[PDB]
């Protein structure tokens, strides 16, 4: 498998590790969802008051507007998190 | 970092190296992503008339319907075959 392959199965193993800890483990609460990226994003220096945009997102994200989330859903939600880090990139180098 | 952002990095450096290869450095045309995914992707397995599916795709993608893809969609662009894996991951287990 390619690398990116590879890295593709770590969102499935960190998403089914930390998804299992608390909650159901078929789905992901966004309380859930708050606290795994928070910790485990850079994220957490947007921790402040910035996080609360993380409440504004997830409603774009979610279709359904249930306020819940699928691995399809949550996929996705990352992906436009590693977008920033790419605007970080900029800073460096 | 977390691996989830370790794994993340990984996208970079593989859009960066092969998008560098092949065209403009800066940008990846529809012809270099559709070889980078069918060879690094299982997708290979479906380089048959399958693959042809991959122009319907790209322009749901593409907002701008130029063709062309931006890191920005390209993210998601590969976020949304990571769901296909899972539906594979089924079929094991
Ligand atoms: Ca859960
Ligand atoms: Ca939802
Ligand atoms: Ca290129
Ligand atoms: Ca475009």
């Amino acid at each position: 498998g390619s690398e990116l392959e590879t890295a593709m199965e770590t969102l499935i193993n960190v998403f089914h590790a930390h998804s299992g800890k608390e909650g159901d483990k078929y789905k992901l609460s966004k309380k859930e969802l708050k606290e795994l990226l928070q910790t485990e994003l850079s994220g957490f220096l947007d921790a402040q008051k910035d996080v609360d945009a993380v409440d504004k997102v997830m409603k774009e994200l979610d279709e359904n507007g249930d306020g819940e989330v699928d691995f399809q859903e949550y996929v996705v939600l990352v992906a436009a998190l590693t977008v920033a880090m790419n605007n970080f990139f900029w800073e460096n180098s």
